RNA sequence: GGGAGUAUAUGGGCGCACUUCGGUGACGGUACAGGCUCCU
RNA sequence: GGGAGUAUAUGGGCGCACUUCGGUGACGGUACAGGCUCCU
RNA sequence: GGGAGUAUAUGGGCGCACUUCGGUGACGGUACAGGCUCCU
């Protein structure tokens, strides 16, 4: 389909983090869930760029 | 249209380089990991546009 | 001072023009409900300018 | 009063959307939500304008 | 140690405001909370500024 | 070195004035106690330099 | 409703401590009160 | 405390699976550990 | 998943009220439905 659907559905699919734990744990997994999301937009960059 | 999608899985794939087979058994393994997810997201964006055609 | 403020109101409801009466009858029915939404927000506004009066 | 009492006045009475349900149901509370608070900030607008 | 640690460790020393309480005893709270974080941000930048 | 570090802390001592006597018994004594909420927070510094030494 | 700033600001009366009973306290207070300005 | 980045990065030892018992696994792992830099 | 905008926009069928039973209601509705575009 069109690639900012292809895009969202990579967002889509990026799981939230667990607010269960210590501080320091939580910190960790919302660090893992930014990286992910840097991922994202860098793949969804290079996607765009052509593909049209 | 599908062409350009088709060349677009196949570079996103080609993008993708192997990992390094060196250090550590978990070394290697985390790479191999890595490597293996990135995989699986080109799979899912080439799935879904499979599941649109 | 008061003047001001009623001709504030005033010009708040005359730029706040009649909804559209066609299309079925609730699509007509929410163009007034709109509609009657924003008077009644002007009037709020008004009524607490004779509040503080 | 001052035209900024007003306007606080205006975003004092746009209810905060309903935080329970389905995720689609929230989110669209909080689009409403979001138009509300736009169309108080033109109607703001347009009385800063004038009225003074 | 190192200027922006002794920082960190000023931001870690200012708690996080009480969220129980009525609407306006939380907003008090919240704003000493941010005037706590001001004064940390001032005296921080006078200490970055010397020092090295 | 340490030098510029006790130098640091006796800088940002200077920089604090002592409060004004002026004023109802609770307005100097809360001036009192931001000042001394203030030079809590200076010892609070000068205290963790000398623990990481 | 939310935010920013004024603010290295303002200080109100309860409770403790001390007292020569008039008051005093760099004590509870990193508490509490939240005005004014603007933004949303 | 919060955030950003380093990071298309780093890999530690538990549990499974396999084994010629030395090890191996693109298995639990989108898990888990969180250093360094800066911002607040 | 989140956000912005289109939007001073679009209006779908339940329940009330009225009715000449065809319909009507600036009534529940500041409800509810959430498409399209882009961002992350």
């Amino acid at each position: 389909l069109k690639a900012v659907r292809l895009i969202k559905f990579l967002y889509q699919s990026n799981p939230p983090p667990n607010p269960e734990g210590t501080r320091q744990a939580r910190r960790n997994r919302r660090r893992r869930w930014r990286a992910r999301q840097r991922q994202i937009h860098s793949i969804s960059e290079r996607i765009r760029s052509t593909y049209l």
